[PDB]
Parts: C-alpha cells; sequence; structure tokens
C-alpha cells in the first residue's frame, strides 16, 4: 500500500489523541485512526454494538481485572484490527503523500497492556499464552496490511500523565495510581527508548522510532513537534 | 476451489472420529481434518496441546469462568487446523474431498450457544464471541465454507455408553442431561433445520443424516455407500 503507517504510542493521557487531532488537519494527506477503547470510556452525556460491548467489558475490567483481562484484551485488539483495516480500505485514496497515523498499535495492546496484566497476575499462564498465540495468529493472517512504517513515541513522565488524567475528567481513570502509570512508563521506555524488548515481530527490530518529549503543554506550541514529525517522515 | 469440504457433525461419542478414520482409509482423494479439542483430551508439549489441555480442565472445573476463553481458543485452533489441511492436502487428487471433524458452526451454534443457555457465558461474552466469529468467517471463513454436512445421529443413551467405552477420565462425569441438551441442538440445526444462523449459505447446504446407534466399526458399507451417493449430488 502506498499509505505509510505510523503508530502514536504513549502512556495513558500522554496526549496522543490531542497530537493526532492536530496532525490530521495539517495536511489533506494526513489521516488518523483513533483508539477504539478511547471511545468505550466516556459517559452517556452514540448507539453501537461494539461500544456497548466495549462499555461493558471496560467497566468490568475496572471492577475485576483478574476475571476480565483476557476477554478485554482479546476484544480491544479485534476492535483495533477491524478499525485499522477500515481506515486503510476507506481513507486517503486521492492523497499524493498519504500518511496514516495509528492511535497505538497491535503491539501496545500486547507488549504494554497484556504483558503488564500477566505480570500483574490478572492473567494466568494459560490466558497469557493463549492470548499470545491468538495475537500471533490474528496479526499474521489479517494484520499484514498493517505492518508499521515507523513509530512516534510521545514521551511524558508518569507524573505528567497523572495530572493529565487529573485534567481529563474520566471517573474510572481518576483511580489509576501512579504506580500503575509508572509500570507502563518503564515498559514503553524498554520497548521504545532502549529498544531492548524483543518482540515476536521480526521487522519491528528495524522500524524507525521518533521520540518526542511532551511534558511541556503543546496545544499552543506544537510547531517544533510537527517539524520533527515532518523530518522523521521524509526519511521513510 | 476444487477441494470439496464436508463436515461431519454429531454429539460426544456418537462415532465421528471412528467414521472419519474409516472414511480416510477408503480413498486416495479423501482426506480428514480431526477436531482440535479431541486431541486436547489425551496425554498417552506443543503450545496448542498445552494451553488446550489446561483450558479444557479449567472448563470442566469451572464453566461459568472458562467458557468464553475455551470457545475462542477451540475455534481459533480449529480454523488454523482446517486452513493448513486445505493448502496442504489433496494437491494431485482428481475428485478431492476433505472431511472436517465438526466445524466452526457447531463451535458456535451447538457448544457456545449451549453454554450461553446454561448461564456459563454472560450476555456480553456471548455477544463478543459472536462478533469475533462473524468477523473472521466473513474475513476468512471463505475458503473453509462447506459443500455439505454429514450428521451422525446417535441417542444420548448411546453416547453415554460410548463415552464410558472410550474411558476418558474427564468425560466420565458428563451427565445424560448435558448430552440431551446437545442432542436437541443437533436435531434442531441439522435434521429439522429450524435453527437460525448468521451464515446465509448454510440454509441451502445439503445434509446427509446417518443413524449410528448400531455399531459400525465392522459393518459400515451401507454408511459409506450413502456418502458416495451424497458426494455425487453435490
Ligand atoms: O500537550 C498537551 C497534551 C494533552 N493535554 C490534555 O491532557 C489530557 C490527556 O490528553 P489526551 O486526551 O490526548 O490523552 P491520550 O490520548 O494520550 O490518552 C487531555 O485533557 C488533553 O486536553 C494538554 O492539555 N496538553
Ligand atoms: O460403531 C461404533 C462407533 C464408536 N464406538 C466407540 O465409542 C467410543 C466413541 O467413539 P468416537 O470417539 O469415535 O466418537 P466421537 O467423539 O469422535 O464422536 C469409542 O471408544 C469408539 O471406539 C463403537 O464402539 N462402535
Ligand atoms: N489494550 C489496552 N488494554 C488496556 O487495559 N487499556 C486500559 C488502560 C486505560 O485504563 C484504558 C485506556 O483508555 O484502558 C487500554 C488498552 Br488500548
Ligand atoms: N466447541 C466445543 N465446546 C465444548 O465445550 N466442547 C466440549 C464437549 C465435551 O464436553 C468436551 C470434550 O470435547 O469439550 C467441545 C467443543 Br468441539
Amino acid at each position: 500500500t502506498r499509505i505509510k503507517k505510523i503508530s502514536i504510542e504513549g502512556n495513558i493521557a500522554a496526549g496522543k489523541s490531542t497530537f493526532v487531532n492536530i496532525l490530521k488537519q495539517l495536511s489533506e494527506d494526513w489521516e488518523v485512526v483513533p483508539e477504539p477503547v478511547a471511545r468505550w470510556s466516556n459517559v452517556q452525556s452514540e448507539l453501537t454494538m461494539e461500544q456497548k460491548n466495549g462499555g461493558n467489558v471496560l467497566q468490568m475490567m475496572y471492577e475485576k481485572p483478574e476475571r476480565w483481562s483476557f476477554t478485554f484484551q482479546t476484544y480491544a485488539c479485534l476492535s483495533r484490527i477491524r478499525a485499522q483495516l477500515a481506515s486503510l480500505n476507506g481513507k486517503l485514496k486521492d492523497a499524493e503523500k498519504p500518511v496514516l497515523f495509528f492511535e497505538r498499535s497491535v503491539y501496545s495492546d500486547r507488549y504494554i497492556f497484556a504483558s503488564n496484566l500477566y505480570e500483574s497476575e490478572s492473567m494466568n499462564e494459560t490466558e497469557w499464552t493463549i492470548y499470545q498465540d491468538w495475537h500471533d495468529w490474528m496479526n499474521n493472517q489479517f494484520g499484514q496490511s498493517l505492518e508499521l512504517d515507523g513509530i512516534i513515541y510521545l514521551q511524558a513522565t508518569p507524573e505528567t500523565c497523572l495530572h493529565r488524567i487529573y485534567l481529563r475528567g474520566r471517573n474510572e481513570e481518576q483511580g489509576i495510581p501512579l504506580e500503575y502509570l509508572e509500570k507502563l512508563h518503564y515498559k514503553h521506555e524498554s520497548w521504545l527508548l532502549h529498544r531492548t524488548l524483543k518482540t515476536n515481530f521480526d521487522y519491528l527490530q528495524e522500524v524507525p522510532i521518533l521520540t518526542l518529549d511532551v511534558n511541556e503543554d503543546f496545544k499552543d506550541k506544537y510547531e517544533s513537534l510537527v517539524e520533527k514529525v515532518k523530518e522523521f517522515l521524509s526519511t521513510l
């Protein structure tokens, strides 16, 4: 596909949806696929069978993670794979220099969230190794159109995020302690900064990573961030 | 797709594997795909084998907890078993037929549906499972789609005895009642054809019913004759 594919990765409330809502408008050639679990959260302040399903298991994961982590992760990834295909197959067709920016990836579902829940014992060996087998298979069967051209890592401190959950307003999330935000932080850092983490995805070894410090608020001062995105994107 | 795909359907211990192993022996153009979960029973470690054994045991031990997880893995493991057979087997055959031991419709419309009606999957699990199943078999289900179905009809009392003959520890506690629920879903789907389903083609798929209440391991010729006759109609 002539479409280049870049994932925007970062801790809970790093500012990914913000950044991507900024990039979409800066080129008719730039397009966005939001995270489907991003839409499962907010209140009944909308219809949808995926969202009712997502609404339900998300909330169920908050109340009993060790009962619902596998079902959640399973469905979150399905939902992401489906939605990524639809944008690939739907958007950017008349674009000269098309860039599709993914709000996270199949790989954050696995090596961030799913890996953490297992290590946090909310998944047993069986649940985790089934999910990993299911994830290898789901992604080597469909997800082949989705292999990433590069990755943008929005790096913020666990403490910035806490504040941005602070500043965001979602009830469920106000109860995420720093220690959990800290855990995902370390895992992003080992996956993306150090590039220690091996993945069962060979080409990942060689995908370009762009790391951007997002601690400073970028709503009214994003031009240098985008300048680095634009340069990153030319090497691709 | 010149390989004809036929599923063999029926209850636990009706005689599905026996009949499948009989069939395979009779022709060079005939190949079988044995059902995954059947292999997850025995010790007698592959990753699948390992997760599989574990999750069946957990399933037995607590079905309200483990049913969704079991049903996704079963079905996933079955799709990949059938996909591998189809791109592997019967390349030189002149009249190729691959017989599936069960299928993804029985995964969903007998077993998963039965667990839903048993309160072993709550509503969102059943809904999520249906969504995942629909998506894939509308993505991939393609080259797996069936040419016909062969239904091995046994009474629940026949299966109970056969379960006991087959001597799997696990299965010894399967009550007639559960067998009788499974029986009704088969009669329902495969004989009376009243069951409704998200795969429209299955409405016009031909079905051969075979009564396997009699032992056939040494007296199967009439069973096989009906199969050949069926195969020529498709
Ligand atoms: O530079 C920034 C980045 C984000 N935010 C705010 O921080 C919260 C979390 O951002 P976002 O919704 O983008 O979170 P993410 O998508 O990463 O989870 C939101 O209320 C944003 O308005 C902000 O004020 N300045
Ligand atoms: O005509 C038959 C068919 C089956 N069996 C036995 O009944 C048990 C159940 O058969 P099978 O495993 O093939 O049933 P499936 O579970 O595959 O439907 C096994 O011990 C078979 O050897 C039998 O005695 N006579
Ligand atoms: N694959 C995923 N697993 C999760 O547990 N979350 C959680 C973290 C956070 O509480 C919320 C994201 O809005 O869901 C998200 C994704 Br994406
Ligand atoms: N899709 C399935 N779901 C099940 O619960 N089983 C059960 C039937 C029996 O109780 C045990 C051994 O096959 O697993 C089988 C299949 Br196939």
